[PDB]
């Protein structure tokens, strides 16, 4: 019993069940509940939200308020003693390419965002928070602790505010605090398209009929599209080189130049839609513009699909892919497709992915030049390096040849992530991100670690030796004992990713658990799921079937040799082919029989 349809922000219902497209919101894709899955709606609850108490406060909040019977630890404290290592020296991952790594970045930002609150519109509260370091209201600051490097060069915190939640936003809502979902939970190219009308609409080329995406006039990569720029400001790509004056990209997700081989990824999403939508009007010139925008997303959404329960999901999940993830069966409107609150922190297991360096290598998989190995924080928002130095050639070579960090128990966040994160408005590069996960988790009111293993059916470690066992290591078991005193108090980010990986894949079994389900879910949940019957002709399905990533790169860059299985580490040239020998899709099957 309790408040059932706190639904006011968005009440769009405007349902057609005829039509053959997904929606841009995400709305209409359950008949019987028309907003599941849609964006601008909570996140769903897989289990109760644990706040200090009971409806909104963070543990951690209040001083003297304890978690079941313990303080929990500073985020900071928690990221220096266990999250962080200085030799970057034997870390990299022997069987993984860098685009494993992009891969899941893309997948992530496809599925789920939960953004900072908008309180701090037009009050210095924003600043004040950076400033002063006063906790209230949505300011909720990650403290250095006491013998913290930088306590001597960046003050007394890192700021962070609160994410966004349904209902009201400056006062409470009633029942726990739920955080939004920003994004469509279906696995439907919104990161290229846009969750919401406007955005689509500005993404879209509505000059000719051609059922274009936008693309950059002001720049080309050697005669191939860049995504538009975003002109508005201030700009963290200007920012960070106001010579360059080079702003971010506008693409469906507001995120794609955080990083330069995201941005790079968004590049060639936006180009298989626009030589997509070329391909069909060949084979279809009485098609209209709406009607090829919309095969063409069509498309792209289903390689999307492909990608990544064919080729990501069995080499993160490994033995317990088939598990969790088995043959698929049909769509059922039973299923829940949300994106559950607790798979936003479960989906950051790639932050122990991500390498120290970028590099960018020629046509011969040799180095671009004098610089063509960067340090990854240089590379937060910066788009230059991509504009004035080479486009995206030398940069999705690099994400062929090299090869992802792996997990390490004892190295398990880079410094460059760590100690030297860049965010909007705040100037510095001197943030951590392992920090900003675990005050995140407290923030979105997480359970703790046994908590989840008990929802996923695994052993609850209640001493230091249970916990030994579980994590097969006894020195990290006693750092979490020391900071969070019983393993009920390990936050879930820290404690998933602790655990050693299974076999064949690259996380532990409670996350293998928590994706997995969340996985199953928003394939078996999705209307529109590229394999459901009615959706694509059978003809198109087999054609579908061939879909690469290797042939996106072909089609979409200047690049001619690549790896089979661009997932896998590669080789060059070893272990790259020729772009001839390399499956295309074919696009015969969407001919119309119209006359
Ligand atoms: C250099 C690479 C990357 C950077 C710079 C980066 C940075 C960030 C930042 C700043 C946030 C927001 C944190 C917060 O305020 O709570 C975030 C969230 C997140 N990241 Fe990463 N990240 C990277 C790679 C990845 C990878 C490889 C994955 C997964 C395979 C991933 C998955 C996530 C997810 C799920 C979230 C939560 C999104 C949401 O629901 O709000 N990220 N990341
Ligand atoms: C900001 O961007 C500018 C211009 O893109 C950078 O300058 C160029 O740097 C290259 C090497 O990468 C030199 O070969 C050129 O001579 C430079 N050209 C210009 C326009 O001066 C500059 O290094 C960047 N600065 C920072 C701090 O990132
Ligand atoms: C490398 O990775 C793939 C996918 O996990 C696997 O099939 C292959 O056998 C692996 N090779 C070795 C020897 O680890
Ligand atoms: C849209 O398409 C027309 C015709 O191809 C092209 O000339 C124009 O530059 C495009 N506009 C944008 C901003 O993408
Ligand atoms: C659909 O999902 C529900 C709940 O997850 C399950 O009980 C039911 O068996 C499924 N229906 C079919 C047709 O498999
Ligand atoms: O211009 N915003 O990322
Ligand atoms: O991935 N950027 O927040
Ligand atoms: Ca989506």
């Amino acid at each position: 019993s309790w408040e059932v349809g706190c639904g006011a922000p968005v009440p769009l219902v405007k349902c057609d069940e005829n039509s053959p497209y997904r929606t841009i919101t995400g709305d209409c894709n359950n008949r019987r509940s028309p907003a599941l899955g849609a964006a601008n709606r909570a996140l769903a609850r897989w289990l109760p939200a644990e706040y200090e108490d009971g409806l909104a406060l963070p543990f951690g909040w209040t001083q003297r308020k304890t978690r079941n019977g313990f303080r929990v630890p500073l985020a900071r404290e928690v990221s220096n003693k266990i999250v962080g290592y200085l030799d970057e020296e034997g870390v990299l991952d022997q069987n993984r390419s860098l685009l494993f790594m992009q891969w899941g970045q893309i997948v992530d930002h496809d599925l789920d965002f939960a953004p900072e609150t908008e309180l701090g519109s037009n009050e210095h509260s924003k600043t004040q928070c950076e400033e002063y370091c006063i906790q209230g209201d949505n300011c909720f600051p990650i403290m250095f602790p006491k013998n913290d490097p930088k306590l001597k060069t960046q003050g007394k915190c890192m700021p962070f505010f609160r994410a966004g939640f349904v209902c009201p936003t400056p006062p409470y809502q009633s029942l726990a605090r739920e955080q939004i979902n920003a994004v469509t939970s279906f696995l439907d190219a919104s990161l290229v398209y846009g969750s919401e009308p406007s955005l689509a609409s500005r993404l879209r080329n509505l000059s000719s009929p051609l059922g274009l995406m936008a693309v950059n006039q002001e720049a080309w990569d050697h005669g191939l599209a860049y995504l538009p720029f975003n002109n508005k400001k201030p700009s963290p790509c200007e920012f960070i080189n106001t010579t360059a004056r080079v702003p971010c990209f506008l693409a469906g997700d507001f995120r794609a130049s955080e990083q330069i081989l995201l941005a790079t990824a968004h590049t060639l999403l936006l180009r298989e839609h626009n030589r997509l939508a070329r391909e069909l009007k060949k084979l279809n010139p009485h098609w209209n513009g709406e009607k090829l925008y919309q095969e063409a997303r069509k498309i792209l959404g289903a390689f999307i699909q492909i990608i990544t329960f064919r080729d990501y999901l069995p080499i993160v999940l490994g033995s317990e892919m088939q598990k969790w993830i088995p043959p698929y069966q049909g769509y059922n409107n039973s299923v829940d497709p949300r994106i559950s609150n607790v798979f936003t922190f479960a989906f950051r297991f790639g932050h122990m992915e991500v390498p120290s360096t970028v590099s960018r290598l020629d046509e011969n998989y040799q180095p671009w030049g004098p610089e063509a190995e960067l340090p990854l924080h240089t590379l937060f928002f910066n788009t230059w390096r991509i504009i004035k130095d080479g486009g995206i050639d030398p940069l999705v070579r690099g994400l062929l040849a090299k090869k992802s960090k792996l997990m390490n128990q004892d190295k398990m966040v880079t410094s460059e992530l760590r100690n030297k994160l860049f965010q909007p408005t705040h100037k510095i590069h001197g943030f951590d991100l392992a920090a900003i996960n675990l005050q995140r988790c407290r923030d979105h009111g997480m359970p703790g670690y046994n908590s989840w293993r008990g929802f996923c059916g695994l052993s609850q470690p209640k001493t230091l030796k249970g916990l030994q066992t579980v994590l097969k290591n006894k020195i990290l078991a006693k750092k979490l004992m020391d900071l969070y005193k019983t393993p009920d108090n390990i936050d879930i980010w820290i404690g998933g990713n602790a655990e050693p990986m299974v076999e064949r894949g690259r996380v532990g079994p409670l996350l293998a658990c928590l994706l997995g389900r969340q996985f199953q879910q928003i394939r078996d949940g999705d209307r529109f799921w590229w394999e459901n019957p009615g959706v694509f002709t059978e003809k198109q399905r087999d054609s579908l079937q061939k879909v690469s990533f290797s042939r996106l790169i072909c089609d979409n860059t200047h690049i001619t040799k690549v790896p089979l299985h661009a997932f896998q580490a590669n080789n060059y040239p070893h272990d790259f082919v020729d772009c001839s020998t390399v499956d295309k899709l074919d696009l015969s099957p969407w001919a119309s029989r119209e006359n």
